[PDB]
């Protein structure tokens, strides 16, 4: 089974199945894909929608005339298939003019160009129905310590995002922004390198309600961080506007493997969390079919993204529905974690001799947490071994 349907909200970037396979040491192994063909092929696989950078859809430098005909062709394909465009973004990283960044380039004229390029694509994204506009500052950073005053760069980053919020507000657009963190690559260090740094930065913007995060599985894992934990903090703050799903094997270059590959247990706990928290946004795959593959392998890899999500959803649901797991959760006092520590208040806590003076520290220390039996039940459910 595990057949995806549009109700599952699976989306793909044009640049994912369309990756030609050029890497830092090798030329392209696949021919370029027509965006119209990607839309139709993804619709056949059961996808909900597609996403795009401006430069995926309209070749850079296109005249106003050529730009109109690229968009027309694309909208005809969306109209024919019923495919949605829930998110769009700007390419502020490929062209050599962005080699020192877009919003935080040292040259002021580049920063102004970056803003105009972005504003132009927001207009298009809103016209096509996008609800989220993602910013990935892939070139915002440095290879050396003196090249970037990071306090001034954060001033310029705040200035850019504040201007974008003023723009969508003045136009009455119903679109929100999501910042996508990445710790490094292609810059030696990238500004706002993790979910945490991005969440903290948003709270200093003029209109923080317009901005959230687009965390990516592989990017947090490039810092050796726990991705489900970081997603939990984003949900706790009300800022999980969008998500990038893929796989990554540890701390190394950004692999963008198909979802499910890489850290499989982390994928299980991620799906458990998204489903139990009721996340309602797109399940977006930002992945690269390996350059070893031909076009048949491209579509097998894309199908695998959706299949692995659906299998993990089933296994996490069975885990949470198992009365034996519910008993284990109680034995590990997960339910006591939900209770307030001191709803009786500070003064009651201070006068509670059972909380300190008469607290039996050795009896409490002796209690086992029973975490290993709970985790083996989780392993049994993930592997379908509950028999
Ligand atoms: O911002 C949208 C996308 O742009 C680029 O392709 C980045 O590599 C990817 O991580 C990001 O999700
Ligand atoms: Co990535
Ligand atoms: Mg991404």
């Amino acid at each position: 089974n595990y057949q995806p349907t549009p109700e599952d909200r699976f989306t793909f970037g044009l640049w994912t199945v369309g990756w030609q396979g050029r890497d830092p040491f090798g030329d392209a192994t696949r021919r370029a894909l027509d965006p119209v063909e990607s839309v139709r092929r993804l619709a056949e696989l059961g996808a909900h929608g597609v996403t795009f950078h401006d430069d995926d859809l309209i070749p850079f430098g296109s005249s106003d005339s050529e730009r109109e005909e690229h968009v027309k062709r694309f909208r005809q394909a969306l109209d024919d298939t019923g495919m949605k465009v829930p998110m769009a973004t700007t390419n502020l990283f490929t062209h050599p003019v962005f080699k020192d960044g877009g919003f935080t380039a040292n040259d002021r004229d580049v920063r102004r160009y970056a803003l105009r390029k972005t504003i132009r694509n927001i207009d298009l994204a809103v016209e096509l129905g996008a609800e989220t506009y993602v910013a990935w500052g892939g070139r915002e950073g440095a290879e050396s310590g003196g090249a970037k005053d990071v306090r001034d760069a954060l001033d310029r980053m705040k200035e850019a995002f504040d201007l974008l919020g003023e723009y969508v507000t003045s136009q009455g657009y119903d679109i929100r922004f999501a910042i996508e963190p990445k710790p490094n690559e292609p810059r030696g260090d990238i500004l706002l390198p993790t979910v945490g740094h991005a969440l903290a930065f948003i709270e200093r913007l003029e209109r923080p309600e317009l901005y959230g995060v687009n965390p990516e599985v592989g990017h947090e894992q490039m810092a050796g961080l726990n991705f489900p934990h970081g997603i939990a903090q984003a949900l706790w703050a009300g800022k999980l506007f969008h998500i990038d799903l893929n796989g990554q094997n540890g701390i190394k270059y950004d692999q963008d493997l198909r979802f499910g590959a890489g850290d499989l247990r982390a994928a299980f706990w991620l799906v458990d969390l998204l489903e139990s928290a009721g996340y309602s946004g797109p399940r977006h795959f930002d992945f690269k079919p390996p350059r070893t593959e031909d076009f048949d392998g491209v579509w097998a890899s894309a199908a695998g993204c959706m299949r692995n999500y659906l299998i993990l959803k089933e296994r996490a649901a069975a885990f949470r529905a198992d009365p034996e797991v519910q008993e284990a959760l109680r034995a590990s006092r997960l339910d006591e974690l939900a209770r307030p520590t001191a709803a009786d208040g500070l003064q009651a806590l201070l006068d509670d001799r059972s909380a300190f003076e008469e607290f039996d520290v050795d009896a409490a220390a002796a209690r086992g947490m029973a975490f290993e039996r709970l985790d083996q039940l989780a392993m049994d459910h993930l592997l379908g071994a509950r028999g």
